[PDB]
């Protein structure tokens, strides 16, 4: 059987202030912990990516769930997607409002409907039918995200390979500050925000959503693995192309079908954590990687 | 400079009546002739594909715009996308209601916003701001589609090469009958419903939306072409993969950057037309195609 693994990311960002880096560090550790605990007890790859991303959705420090960036009207509209590498089954939602966990709604879509993608009002109606609670929009809005919008005017992901050799990705976001109402980015679109395939691996992406969509970044990365590039070579070429062709920045996490993994980015930073062989691997800036024991 | 070509499809289907067959025929002719007419003036591939699809949207015989299938609530919800292969510029709309031409709105997303994808309420607000008429909902509902919805309760596209060497695709659809509220197919999702890249070619797809999304059909087709496979080989490989892996049948059209083109499908039938060099090709069933001179 396969030694399991989970990689998590807290999105592409520019420079991060001293004190924020600590709470971001705290957030990543817990997310990878939730995911690795699931894998260490024979939970599936899908269960693991879902668990890790709920933690980041629940933590107001991250642009997904509580703490999502606000649209051009000071409201939170969220996108999410999840994918099962075994049969390529998938679920996704876009521009969802007044719910706590977008990623959980995407897994409902995957397992419970005959569809792969629901949006906006239809996503709300399915949620309520699934008994997903309705939370006031203000429970998702932070004070820092109010400040960010008022100044602009004037993502999170996980991959996992489980003990059976199944792979999975999940991605969840509030989008991009000052976005038009109903703007949908890459995060709920398979092949762009993420892709999972047992015969190759699983990728989750972050960064400029419009660019990620244009180059199909997640699927693109896996293409290169199929050519015989390493996970790191594949990440370099795909992000390189998004930079060269459309002038877009971001980052990605990937795991191969055989357990190889990397976190690479072309923006300044990308908080990432990994857990494989009882250890925790963490970083934010290039080559700041710390390795700790994860009992 | 290249000889322009426009290829159009009127969506995969099971067996079709001989009467409707001819009604579909003339509409395919209408669309391809509009798109070719656009290229004849030396117009862009984006202009041509938008023209071909608008014509199919207005046509009641095809499942896009007027004549879109009904969702569970007896309503019309539409998806469309458009991509410019030169710079990968793209525009898409999902779950749009009560407007004539979703493909026209997708282009407005592409050329009049920094976003690539709008959905539901946000797209409809953007439709108001661009002065798009909010027409009556019942006008898109056809009697034929009501019967199909009662029974279940008991896609169109175009690729072009222009004389400047540019490629584009446009796809539009009402989705599938009795679909859940806010269900999103492949049609508006870049890499699935279509892809256009001046350095490879362009593709527009049709068939079971969830299957097309899961395997990213349009982009997979183009991966084979990059790998040196012929347009037909490539379409047969991607369709072949979709059938075995996720048990979905579909169809596509593809035009390479060197002007080579094909329509292939694994559904029972796919009405299609291609206009090139003063000849209009047309088929619905495999093998039998009529070629006639174009004035
Ligand atoms: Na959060
Ligand atoms: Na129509």
């Amino acid at each position: 059987h396969m030694n399991p693994i989970v990689v998590v990311h807290g999105g592409g960002a520019g420079p991060i202030s001293k004190d924020r880096k600590e709470r971001v560090h705290q957030g990543m550790v817990r997310a990878a912990t939730v995911g690795y605990g699931i894998l260490r007890e024979g939970g599936s790859a899908v269960d693991a990516v879902e668990g890790a991303v709920v933690a980041l959705e629940d933590d107001p420090e991250f642009n997904a769930g509580c703490g999502s960036v606000l649209n051009t009207n000071g409201e939170v509209e969220m996108d999410a997607s999840i994918m099962d590498g075994k049969d390529l089954s998938a679920g996704a939602v876009s521009a969802v409002q007044c719910i706590a966990n977008p990623i959980k709604l995407a897994r409902l879509v995957m397992e419970k409907t005959p569809h792969c993608f629901l949006t906006d009002q239809g996503a709300a109606q399915f949620a309520a039918a699934m008994g997903v609670p309705e939370i006031p929009g203000e429970k998702l809005v932070t004070e820092r995200n109010k400040k960010r919008l008022e100044k602009e005017k004037h993502t999170v992901g996980a991959v996992a390979l489980d003990c059976k050799g199944n792979v999975a990705y999940a991605t969840s976001t509030g989008g991009i500050v000052n976005k038009m109402v109903g703007r949908v980015g890459d995060s709920p679109c398979l092949g762009a925000g993420g892709y999972a395939d047992n015969d190759i691996g699983a990728v989750s992406t972050t960064g400029h959503g419009e660019s990620i969509l244009k180059v199909n970044l997640a699927r693109l990365t896996l293409f290169h693995i199929e050519q015989g590039k390493t996970v790191e070579e594949a990440a370099d070429l795909s992000l390189g192309y998004m930079k060269s062709r459309v002038k877009g920045l971001g980052g990605l996490i990937v795991v191969s079908k055989t357990g190889d993994w990397v976190a690479k980015w072309t923006s300044t930073s990308m908080p990432w954590a990994a857990a494989k062989d009882g250890k925790l691997h963490f970083g934010i800036d290039p080559d700041d990687t710390t390795i700790t024991d994860l009992p």
